[PDB]
């Protein structure tokens, strides 16, 4: 039954640090030695990683696909196994409907720091369950450990694992078939938004906006992980402040200068030049995907060789500074991982520089006129968010556990778990009131995004700024009937959220439970933190019309983040509208059509 097939997949996915410790199907792959930490960018790494998951692809059927992969861990890289395998799972049709076990709890020691690594392998020296709390103690002395909370949150590094999973950048269409649905675009508005609910955070804490890293000569901050990697005694190598980036074997700087001129030049153009020599127009209905390919860069870039591997080069650059051709063997920081990348404050310095490369294409399309945005004869009226106190939403900290057995060597112990502490909000929802005035029923997409209101400083944010930092909260259809609707919608309902994660112990018995992958952003983290007086937020409400939006869906839970498994983008209007695009208007209020509203509400944590 499925339920089997859900036991023999996570049993691929247990004890895999200690899964070390051929085929002719199995050649190609057992290069990168088990132990070493496994690049998500590094080129030499994800060809790896593709020869192994081609395999899992071409396994003739699920009882060969175990056997093909219960061999190959005993032997490569934990890591690239754990990323191949969860390919072949998101993808085989013989693996519908069955979850991956998470990535948390197949890796703990990425998510939890050291010390408390080691108290639990240290208490477990009965049959006793252990228990360790996270929570540390020291000098606070960055102002960076303020957003530490966000940073390190499990949810948020464990989604981008998985979205960087469901969207390869080694994905070839021709070889499986199928093809990703903008790709390159959903590349770069995930990217966008880990960068605006950031700086969100930032401004949260009184702290200004973070800046683009654009000058390659600039000393990067330092960042020190404190994340061993059981599997080896390595650690993830620590960055102290004041190094510049520097030459690596596979790559010079000024090659990455050189990708970077290249592409502001085609956008300034208006065309990228083909393999062939030819020019491809970078219109306003594929522009943002075929740059999205060629900056990541993917397997589908039109010109890898002109245009090079831009973002990717940088997660490995950055990694490696400390040791930047090899001689003190000395394993990546943090940044060469999708697991563990989001954790460092260079990441948000590194991706909005190449967020402002999408930017400025976005900047050569002209503002949507009324005729875009406006849906005729639909008046918004007003909207409410209902909450303890109505428009206010409350966020505070909450203790959670984690449990370390699956993935740490665990003896006689029963249960090693680590409490962590994570940023959480109180349930609301949103009522809102719209006039229907023709006299036929209509289908509306509702679109809702949140948006600081004023800077750190106390600043009015004006409306074109307002693009880099406005949030999605929801995207969903509803159907109006004539005369005057109250849409109500909950929280929990959340287009862009995961619903649930279903732990090892849920799913070895069935009580992991249509919504099957892992991909989708964290619940606890739907909004920013705010602050104790309770900060002010622009809340918009957009209707548009269903029938000129739409383009049998698993996987759906998250989509506005993630997709919809194996089916087109449901939406059809560009990823982030209507904030895509220049507003010529100075107040975001004189932005707004009929269809549009804004309502202040505030967000106020607890301490
Ligand atoms: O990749 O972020
Ligand atoms: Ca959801
Ligand atoms: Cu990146
Ligand atoms: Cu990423």
């Amino acid at each position: 039954t499925l339920h089997d097939k859900q036991i023999r997949i996570c049993h691929l996915f247990e004890q895999l640090s200690s899964a070390t410790v051929h085929s002719d199907r199995l050649k190609n792959v057992g290069k990168l030695q088990p132990g070493a930490i496994f690049s998500c960018f590094h080129p030499d790494h994800l060809e790896e990683a593709r020869h192994l998951y081609e395999v899992f692809w071409e396994a003739g059927d699920f009882n060969d696909f175990i056997e093909i992969a219960k061999e190959a861990r005993t032997f490569v890289n934990e890591g690239l196994f754990a990323f191949a395998a969860e390919v072949a799972v998101l993808h085989r049709d013989d693996c519908k409907g069955l979850y991956v076990p998470p990535v948390q709890e197949i890796f703990p020691d990425k998510f939890i720091p050291s010390a408390a690594i080691n108290e639990a392998f240290k208490k477990a020296h009965d049959e006793s369950p252990i228990l360790v709390d996270v929570q540390d103690t020291g000098n606070i002395l960055d102002p960076e450990y303020r957003l530490a909370y966000y940073r390190e949150d499990v949810g948020i590094n464990a989604h981008h694992w998985h979205w960087h999973l469901v969207y390869p950048s080694t994905w070839n269409p021709k070889y499986f078939g199928k093809k990703k649905d903008r790709k390159g675009e959903l590349f770069y508005y995930m990217h966008q938004q880990m960068c605006a609910r950031y700086d969100c955070e930032r401004l949260s804490n009184g702290m200004h906006r973070m800046l683009p890293f654009n000058n390659f000569d600039e000393p990067l901050a330092g960042y020190a992980p404190h994340l061993t990697h059981v599997a080896s005694g390595k650690y993830y190598s620590p960055r102290p402040d004041g190094l510049k980036l520097r030459d690596l074997g596979d790559i010079e700087i000024s090659e990455m200068v050189r990708m970077r001129e290249r592409i502001l030049d085609s956008i300034h153009l208006g065309y990228v030049i083909s393999e062939d020599g030819s020019h491809k127009t970078l219109d306003e209905l594929h522009g943002t995907d075929i740059l999205g390919a060629l900056v990541e860069s993917s397997y589908e870039s039109v010109n890898h060789e002109y245009y090079g591997n831009l973002h990717n080069w940088g997660h490995v650059t950055m990694a490696r500074i400390h040791d930047p051709d090899g001689r003190f063997h000395e394993e990546p920081g943090v940044m060469s991982d999708t697991s563990t990348s989001l954790r460092d404050p260079i990441f948000y310095n590194w991706h909005r520089f190449i967020d402002n490369i999408f930017h400025e294409y976005k900047n050569t399309l002209k503002p949507y006129d009324h005729d875009v945005l406006n849906f005729p004869d639909i008046q918004v009226q007003d909207v409410t968010l209902h909450a303890r106190v109505d428009n206010v939403v409350h966020t505070f900290m909450r203790e959670q556990e984690l449990e370390l057995k699956h993935g740490i060597n665990p003896g006689n112990a029963r249960s090693i778990k680590a409490r962590y502490y994570h940023l959480d909000h109180e349930p609301f929802s949103y009522a809102v009131n719209v006039q229907n005035n023709s006299a036929s029923d209509k289908h509306a997409t509702v679109r809702i995004f949140l948006a600081p209101k004023y800077d750190e400083l106390g600043n009015e944010i004006k409306a074109d700024e307002l693009r880099r930092t406005a949030i999605e909260l929801d995207k969903f259809k509803t159907d109006l009937h004539p005369g005057k609707n109250t849409v109500v919608r909950h929280s929990l309902d959340s287009s862009v959220t995961l619903s649930h994660q279903p732990t090892f112990e849920d799913l070895l018995h069935g009580v992991g439970l249509s919504e099957y992958c892992s991909c989708g952003w964290p619940s606890h983290l739907l909004v920013p933190k705010g602050n104790i007086k309770g900060m002010e937020y622009h809340l918009f409400v957009m209707l548009t019309d269903w029938d000129k939006d739409k383009v049998s869906v698993a996987c759906v839970d998250a989509v506005s983040y993630c997709g919809a498994r194996d089916h087109k983008y449901p939406d059809k209007k560009p990823m982030g509208f209507p904030f895509d695009r220049p507003i010529h208007t100075e107040h975001i209020s004189d932005f707004l059509t009929n269809n549009m509203f804004i309502k202040d509400i505030k967000i106020k944590f607890h301490e």
